[PDB]
């Protein structure tokens, strides 16, 4: 059982380079529009309190250099939607996949295609943290990298990368340019709210460890949902809802371990620790596999 | 702060096809006008328990092989066997063939796996070749012929093709010349992996990573010979170092100014003395699936 990203080819064919001034980041080219973070228009000065409408009205199409590979794309118009800039170009991307823009919920996972200068460099799986950060790997120049899920032939874009926080986690927007979380695209050190652990995902993973013949942490006991949640919140774990219990059904049927029985195992682990032992390779409880993720990878 | 990060998979996605013999379907790799796949596609279940591949192959003709990209049949105009891979000459050169080569990697090296079923990619993830020549993959029925690769500049270096799952649930396969990694054979018989050891060169890369990040409590004032370190390491189930290992730690040694053999002395002390309750990069466990290349690629 492995942390698996979606194949990235459909997204790679959409990545381009966007330059304004001495700022270069990545853009997402879909049909005849390139989406990118609007802070590409900010100067060293601007970035502390950028009045974006005011800065954007002063820009001309020819101030934006867009390159796909060796070719430059002519910008013929631009608009702003929240924190994303939309550069209209004179050419349609023939590699545009079937796609939609979605806003994901905390606890949900997605694949990130990390890009630099419009060129893809790596792909990995991340989750929207309960505090709306993402624990990514992003360096200078990664802005405009996107996160996505694939269903059949449809790419659902859910994330565009904008910034790193002082703690080393990351923040960004959906493809409508609305941030996840209380963050703002100005050059300031911003802290997130307190993070918590995605409890339904930890349970999915424990079930995964059992499908793979790992069951040392199981115990003969059970718990009510509310008593489990009391203990969870004590340990800064998210509460488990009845929908979460329902979502865990398939994994429960598969292994014949009731959801609330696994909650009793997880309660024991929180109270007792792992005592040196490890689970599916990990010394820590893992919370960035969803129920769907576990199944998709025990399915094909 | 480190993630397993795969290479973008699009260039390899554009090479994946399916190969069927009778009812047995696995994946093939289409490069120029050749399709490469595991030779056991020619085996019925009865042949698998104990196959005569040379005789099974003589009985076959080009018209027994169904090669498809999607649902589009690719006509086979020739066939041959190289070690445990079948090479199917086809009448169409793959228009999406990237620049590529076939390399045989050493234990400890990491690579990206594009897991595929019926010629369609399902996921990409990073694997390390263990010293016992197995990988901890996530592979189901129908995954054979999925490949492992690295990308350098625009060149895809193919290093792995998947063939089997061992009793303990780890995975084995060949290079793209059909030579198995390790002592395994493509027969449905009882086979076991050697006892595995820790990848010393990668632990050292991880210690260099910790130093780059300012986490350097474990550095000591002493040094060692390569021979004395190797003899100590084997007593802790660590792999001895090779000269090539010393060389691929070169860039990280230069980046930090810590000679390789001084780092070895620091690792020797950790082995002999333990962590004493402390952590490195946030963990009490030493990581051994990040190569020196992985470290630089995520730090720089
Ligand atoms: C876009 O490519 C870029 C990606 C960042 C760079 C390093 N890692 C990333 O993910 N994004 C930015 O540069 C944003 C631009 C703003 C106008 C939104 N800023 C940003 O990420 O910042 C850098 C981080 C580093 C940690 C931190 O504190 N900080 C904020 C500022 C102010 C406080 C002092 C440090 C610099």
């Amino acid at each position: 059982f492995r942390k698996m990203a979606f194949p990235s080819g459909k997204v790679e064919g959409c990545m381009v380079q966007v330059t304004c001034g001495t700022t270069t980041l990545n853009g997402l080219w879909l049909d005849d529009v390139v989406y990118c973070p609007r802070h590409v228009i900010c100067t060293s000065e601007d970035m502390l309190n950028p009045n974006y409408e005011d800065l954007l009205i002063r820009k001309s199409n020819h101030n934006f250099l867009v390159q796909a590979g060796n070719v430059q794309l002519r910008v013929i118009g631009h608009s702003m939607q929240n924190c994303v800039l939309k550069l209209k170009v004179d050419t349609a991307n023939p590699k545009t996949p079937k796609y939609k823009f979605v806003r994901i919920q905390p606890g949900q996972t997605f694949s990130v295609l990390a890009c630099y200068n419009g060129s893809p460099s790596g792909v990995y799986q991340c989750a929207m943290r309960p505090n709306f950060t993402i624990k990514g790997s992003f360096l200078n120049g990664s802005c405009g990298s996107v996160g996505f899920n694939i269903d059949y032939d449809c790419v659902s874009f859910c994330y565009m990368h904008h910034m790193e926080l002082p703690t080393g986690v990351h923040a960004g927007t959906d493809l409508e340019g609305n941030f996840y979380g209380p963050f703002v695209d100005r050059q300031t050190a911003q802290a997130a709210g307190t993070d918590t652990t995605i409890t339904v995902n930890v349970l999915a993973w424990l079930y995964a460890a059992v499908i793979n013949g790992d069951r040392w942490f199981l115990n003969r006991f059970t718990t009510t949902l509310n008593d489990f949640n009391l203990v969870a919140m004590k340990y800064n774990y998210e509460p488990l809802t009845q929908d979460h219990v329902d979502i865990l059904g398939p994994l429960s049927a598969q292994t014949g371990i009731a959801v609330l029985d696994m909650c009793a195992s997880l309660k024991e682990l929180l109270q007792n620790g792992m005592n040196g032992r490890t689970i599916l390779g990990s010394a820590l409880l893992e919370d960035e596999f969803t129920p769907f993720d576990v199944v998709r990878q025990c399915s094909g």
